[PDB]
């Protein structure tokens, strides 16, 4: 299992344009298009991020194209994060990997009122992180998700997703 694999599972694939859970337009393997209510303006952002005029509707392979590309995005900012990137470097790679989905849903923003959780591991305080990152507004939207998630951080294994 890795980051790729893990996140397939979460965020499953679709081919054509959906609002998500938030009513915003989305597409691929969670890729979010836009927070505006606008379809075309949806649809502008999609042919912008696959570089053809697509009506709303890709391949699996531009799918997974933009996926390796959000993939990194995510490291990218975890590493850019002054911050985040000492607590990145100091897991092993499986907590890597949950951090990785975390931003990869949430982004940096959001991913910062986690500050606490993440001391708290450093600690080595991890159920208490863990219990910590339930009391919040991630895992009361999308918690079956989040639990996998806080689970993997929690553990270092791979337990929740097999
Ligand atoms: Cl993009």
């Amino acid at each position: 299992m890795n980051i790729f694999e893990m996140l397939r599972i979460d965020e499953g694939l679709r081919l054509k344009i959906y609002k998500d859970t938030e009513g915003y337009y989305t597409i691929g393997i969670g890729h979010l298009l836009t927070k505006s209510p606008s379809l075309n303006a949806a649809k502008s952002e999609l042919d912008k991020a696959i570089g053809r005029n697509t009506n709303g509707v890709i391949t699996k392979d531009e799918a997974e194209k933009l996926f390796n590309q959000d993939v990194d995005a995510a490291v990218r900012g975890i590493l850019r994060n002054a911050k985040m990137k000492p607590m990145y470097d100091s897991m092993d790679a499986v907590r890597r990997a949950a951090m990785m989905n975390m931003m990869f849903q949430m982004g940096e923003t959001r991913m910062a009122g986690f500050t606490n959780s993440m001391r708290m591991m450093q600690q080595k305080r991890w159920d208490e992180a863990a219990v910590n990152m339930a009391k919040s507004r991630w895992y009361n939207q999308t918690p079956n998700r989040a639990k996998r998630v806080i689970t993997t951080f929690r553990t270092g294994t791979w337990d929740a997703y097999k």
